[PDB]
């Protein structure tokens, strides 16, 4: 311990962090850790703090701690979710049980934001443009998100918002996942957006399945069932049966189906929302769609470091897993003030 850590209980989870961090107070708690929101005496910044549970009970969990570190320790951009810090009150390999995360504090997600309710135009272009201008990044570097929804996207008052965690998720999947599709591409995420987009656009859930068959049932009302040429592409003869016995529904006029809303919007949403997922727009594609050329910048929407994810195929033991978690803590270099 090179600084100073300090320790205390709140909502039974036991809080030991460096005393830069003053005034913690929770702000949430899941299965993969809890939150407190800190200020930061060393930056005049108020943060996050993450503790996550159980980082090492087991080789899945301590994968997944090593996933989420290393991740978080590669995404530098403005629209995602990265490290102010990362730490642990062990003082060596042998006593590291520990782990915490530090980022800039957000107020709200954005489902606090809809409060189920239509926002303005600019703020669906603002909103959108920024979660596109993410996904690039993320997909750049051979990243899928996968469970993009309203309650992983952090908000400001200021509308600035950012990416995080790479009320149903099920209801932003995309048709695809639903099918159990093995192959499935980064443009499950575009689907995701979609989904979002439209519900900014119309305060509305666009497809509020109740479960995995009516959720598919919900989408192909609005997109149609597949074509020819995307039947040819389902290798399972069950899938198949099961698609190719449904009645057969035509694709709606999103023009009619969104009426009232930016001609451009329903446009973006014609691209994002098609069921054959290779035919579906590109986050790159869709940050250069006229929707958004309030803010369109092709020089400041940058694309990331590759990122080798080639630990995700090994096998290794436990303390493998702790040891190379404990080497990304001691490594961390924070991001300039
Ligand atoms: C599921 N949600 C909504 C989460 C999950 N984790 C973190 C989080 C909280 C604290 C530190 C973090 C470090 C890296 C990544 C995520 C975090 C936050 C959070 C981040 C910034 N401000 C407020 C809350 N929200
Ligand atoms: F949403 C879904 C997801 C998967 C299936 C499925 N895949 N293979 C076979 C089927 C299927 C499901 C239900 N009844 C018959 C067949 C059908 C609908
Ligand atoms: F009913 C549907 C809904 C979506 C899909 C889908 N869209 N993009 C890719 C596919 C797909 C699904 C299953 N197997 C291969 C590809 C295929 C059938």
């Amino acid at each position: 311990e090179r600084p100073t850590f300090y320790r205390q209980e709140l909502n039974k989870t036991i809080w030991e962090v460096p005393e830069r961090y003053q005034n913690l107070s929770p702000v949430g708690s899941g299965a993969y850790g809890s939150v407190c929101a800190a200020f930061d005496t060393k930056t005049g910044l108020r943060v996050a703090v993450k503790k996550l549970s159980r980082p090492f009970q087991s080789i899945i969990h301590a994968k997944r701690t090593y996933r989420e570190l290393r991740l978080l320790k590669h995404m530098k951009h403005e629209n995602v979710i990265g490290l102010l810090d990362v730490f642990t009150p062990a003082r060596s390999l042998e006593e590291f049980n520990d782990v915490y995360l530090v980022t800039h504090l957000m107020g709200a997600d954005l489902n606090n934001i809809v409060k189920c309710q239509k926002l303005t135009d600019d703020h669906v272009q603002f909103l959108i443009y920024q979660i596109l201008r993410g996904l690039k990044y993320i997909h750049s570097a051979d990243i899928i998100h996968r469970d993009l929804k309203p309650s992983n996207l952090a908000v400001n008052e200021d509308c600035e918002l950012k990416i995080l965690d790479f009320v149903a998720t099920r209801w932003y999947r995309a048709p695809e996942i639903m099918l159990n599709w093995m192959h499935y591409n980064q443009t499950v995420d575009i689907w995701s957006v979609g989904c979002i987009m439209a519900e900014l656009l119309t305060g509305r859930t666009l497809f509020p399945g109740t479960d995995h068959i009516d959720q598919l049932k919900l989408i192909l009302r609005l997109v149609g069932t597949p074509g020819a040429e995307l039947l040819k592409k389902i290798s399972s003869e069950s899938a198949r049966n099961y698609i190719q016995s449904l009645t057969q529904m035509p694709k709606m006029n999103f023009a009619n189906v969104f009426i009232g809303a930016n001609p451009l919007a329903v446009d973006l949403l014609e691209k994002m929302l098609v069921l054959d997922s290779d035919k579906r727009i590109t986050a790159a594609q869709a940050l250069a769609h006229a929707y958004f050329a309030q803010y369109h910048d092709p020089d400041d929407e940058p694309v990331a470091d590759p990122y080798d994810q080639s630990f995700e195929s090994r096998d290794l033991l436990i303390d493998e897993w702790k040891s190379l978690t404990y080497d990304e803590v001691i490594s961390f270099v924070p991001p300039p003030l």
